[PDB]
């Protein structure tokens, strides 16, 4: 594809994730409605309630099927309210999908939901998960056989409120040369209903391996985190939020800190930015979004995706956000 | 009695519960013992960590009898830390354990925990109950059929870092002329396993039926939330916190608002004050506690009861504390 490609027109779904089951390329995205809500600090706005499923066969020129909603906030026995970025992993014979919320005390909660079939319909678990924190799970399946979360989102994403998996009295925003919020990092166990050990900092650093500053907003971690595998080394990919970039670090292991190598995408329509990147037959892709077909509208997104390259260095060609 | 009676001498315990259970009476204390944890000001050094359970058939000189950890933090599976006071509720031929307990994020939670008979083991569920919040939970048998809990706790009891049963960004303690905050109060459903409604706040009023101001610290709410009935009226008694006292309020129905009467209590040896009202064979006692065997050592105290009587008018007589 030389240009990016809307693959679901008719509806609003946002923050991609794909991944490849039956060699079938699967997207769990959020979906985008327009609640009655106006735009708020708190992030009220984005008040999803549903997960859809879409797959493909052909990326490029293929025809992208809507599986329907296959979880909802009413099936979710401790919901309180939005559903956010999620994500999906294949252990065991089963897709566990992971899903954030904020439970009736509108603290943000991961929760688990399973499913025989990548598409088929998600049964949540009747609680969410055991010391579990802020949004946006990533969930990365590592060569060592182990599956790895990662997550963590500012400000909305409640990731201020937490000092070492410890919530605060009161929130707390680094600032200026303090060195920024890291997002986490947390094994799960075999059955993946529960963490296995305690989250901790995936360190993220300059090219001198110090750890990014609050002030750095042009590379300090925001939201969106994702974790791929490229060529015997691994790319933690993330947002920057009030930036709007989507930049990349690498590492040579699952905990082991990111070095911070440069921006994926630059500024889209939207104040929002969230991607997945994932390889599909010989070519890799960045599904992410933006707020062209709804006009500027940053709570309803449209995702889009674009083909992703790399140099023989290692490094990812920079992709043209809209803005 | 002509003098106030300890019960359990032999060792450390606090914040009593006392219920009749089969003509007998059971007492749900928090086990205090010495973690070797410093003091400090989030309460690190109030760390219990199991439950003892005691019961007699005679309050004023009969043995007490010690049935044993009936509880302990390692037995709860979604167990962080600190096991404070706690409640116990007849239904369903089943004994319902109430007890507090910061998550694995350091929240405070309420989980339940279930025995068959009255000082028997309980066996606690997986997961802390939805919406829970704060501590200090308390258990009511309306005449109506239906179960209420009154929680909640200023301080370490987490209470002013929520509004309407929801997180705040940061905690806030009302001052001066604000009222202060009120204890809550939630009818439990049939199966006692979870809510059944959304919490509310307990108003606790003057003679001229105003809230109380935050800034009145020797009447309005604290800890140790406590419900009993007594000829036609309901009883609302609580601890002051930093004013050492306990005082008790006065209303017609379990949600409805209760206007402060009295002490009950003056200040005893040692900073925290805790309580339960039960009548037993014909008597009413206040159990609680302070620090005279531990000579003053606040997080190590000892359990006492003393004979609580009433005026014609329904108030209760002031019974004098050791400080
Ligand atoms: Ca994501
Ligand atoms: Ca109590």
């Amino acid at each position: 594809m030389k240009e990016p490609r809307y693959l679901v027109p008719g509806d609003y779904m946002a923050d991609p994730a794909a991944h490849v089951f039956n060699d079938k390329l699967y997207i769990y995205p959020s979906h985008d409605w327009e609640s009655g809500i106006p735009e708020n600090d708190n992030g009220d706005h984005f008040n999803m309630k549903d997960y859809h499923v879409f797959s493909m066969d052909d990326v490029e020129q293929g025809e992208v099927t809507d599986h329907g909603v296959v979880l909802r906030t009413e099936d979710i026995p401790w919901a309180g309210r939005q559903l956010w970025d999620s994500d999906v992993a294949f252990r065991n014979g089963k897709y566990y999908m992971y899903f954030p919320l904020k439970d009736q005390n509108d603290i943000f909660r991961i929760g688990v939901a399973i499913s025989d079939r990548p598409e088929g319909p998600f049964i949540p678990q009747e609680n969410p998960i055991k010391g579990s924190y802020s949004m946006d799970p990533c969930i990365w399946p590592d060569k060592d056989g182990e599956y790895y979360m990662y997550f963590g989102g500012l400000w909305g994403g409640q990731l201020q409120r937490y000092r070492n998996n410890k919530a605060l009295e009161c929130a707390l925003l680094p600032e200026g040369d303090e060195p920024a919020l890291c997002p986490k990092v947390v094994r799960l166990r075999e059955d993946m209903l529960e963490f296995a050990e305690e989250p901790r900092d995936l360190m993220i650093l300059d090219e001198k391996g110090k750890l990014l500053s609050a002030g750095d907003t042009k590379r300090r971690f925001f939201e969106a985190s994702w974790m791929h595998y490229y060529n015997g080394k691994y790319y933690f990919s993330y947002s920057t939020g009030d930036t709007h970039l989507i930049c990349y670090a690498t590492g040579d292991n699952p905990y082991g800190p990111f070095t911070y190598r440069g921006v994926i995408l630059t500024p889209v329509v939207g104040w929002t930015t969230h991607h997945s990147i994932v390889e599909f037959k010989g070519k890799w892709y960045l599904f992410h979004h933006d707020c062209v077909p709804s006009k500027g509208k940053t709570w309803l997104r449209s995702l889009k995706v674009a083909e992703l390259k790399y140099n023989p260095d290692g490094s990812i060609q920079p992709i043209k956000g809209t803005a």
